[PDB]
RNA sequence: AAUUGAAGAGUUUGAUCAUGGCUCAGAUUGAACGCUGGCGGCAGGCCUAACACAUGCAAGUCGAACGGUAACAGGAAGAAG
C-alpha cells in the first residue's frame, strides 16, 4: 500500500507506514502520468495504476451529487481508518455533498428543518450508565426550531407541557452543559 | 365550669390454699413485613453510615456613594432609511 490516487484532483497522496495515532504529512505527487509518481511508487505499480484506471472508466460511474442524494450511487473511498489515511477526504466528501437537515414526515404534515418552533423526537434512551445517576438521559433529535435552556415545551403523546432546564449535549459519550 | 377516676383471665397439684414467675385481653408508633386495596380532607416521611457525593439552584443589593462607559433604550451639532 504505497497511497490512493484521487481521480477527480488527479493527484496522488501518499501514504506513510505508522502514523495512525496523528495525522500524517499530507504528501502529494500531482500528475497521474508525472514521472515523479513513478519514483515514488515504482514505476511498476505505476502502471498497474493506470491501467486499473483505464478499466474503471469503462466499468464505472462519475460522481453525481443528484443520483447520491436519490441513493443510487455511492461515492467510494478507498483508505485506512487505522493508517489514518483516507478519512479526512471522505470527509470533505461528507461536508461537500451530504445533506443539512431533512424534512421528518408525521401524521400531520411534512416538517421542514427550517421552520422555528422546536420539534425534536427522542429516538433513544441510551444504556444509562451512568456516574453518579439513573440519568436514562433520553436522545432526542431537534427535527425543527431552535432549542433555548428556558424554553416550554409539549410532550405530545401525554398531551403535558413541560419545562426544561437540564438538557444535555453529547460531546461524545459524554455528559456537557448544555 | 376548667385532672372526680382504678375489672381480670390462663398455667405448678390426685385435689386444696398460699407463694411466684411465665402468658393473654388495652392503649400507643416517624414503624416494617404478609394478603389486600376505591375516593378525599389534614398531617407525617433516613429512626441505619456525623458514610462518601456527579449536576442545577440555596445571597446578594444600592449609580439619590465614585471614576465610569461594555450592552439595550431616548434624543443629538452634522449627514440622511
Amino acid at each position: 500500500f504505497k497511497g490512493v490516487y484521487h481521480l477527480y484532483k488527479d493527484e496522488t497522496y501518499l501514504y506513510q507506514s505508522g502514523k495512525g495515532h496523528t495525522i500524517q504529512e499530507v504528501r502529494i505527487v500531482k500528475g497521474l502520468n508525472n514521472p515523479d509518481l513513478d519514483a515514488a511508487v515504482g514505476e511498476d505499480l505505476a502502471q498497474q495504476l493506470r491501467d486499473e484506471l483505464e478499466l474503471v472508466k469503462g466499468a464505472s460511474n462519475e460522481f453525481d451529487k443528484e443520483l447520491f442524494l436519490a441513493g443510487e450511487i455511492t461515492p467510494v473511498f478507498f483508505g485506512t481508518a487505522l493508517g489514518n489515511f483516507g478519512v479526512d477526504h471522505m470527509l470533505d466528501g461528507l461536508v461537500e455533498w451530504a445533506p443539512a437537515p431533512m424534512p421528518r414526515q408525521t401524521d400531520t404534515r411534512t416538517v421542514e428543518a427550517s421552520e422555528d418552533k422546536f420539534t425534536g423526537f427522542v429516538f433513544k434512551i441510551q444504556a444509562n450508565m451512568d456516574p453518579k445517576h439513573r440519568d436514562r438521559v433520553a436522545f432526542m433529535r431537534v427535527v425543527s426550531g431552535k432549542y433555548e435552556k428556558g424554553m416550554k415545551l409539549r410532550q405530545v403523546r401525554t398531551a403535558k407541557d413541560v419545562v426544561i432546564s437540564d438538557a444535555l449535549t453529547f460531546m461524545a459519550g459524554d455528559r456537557s452543559h448544555v
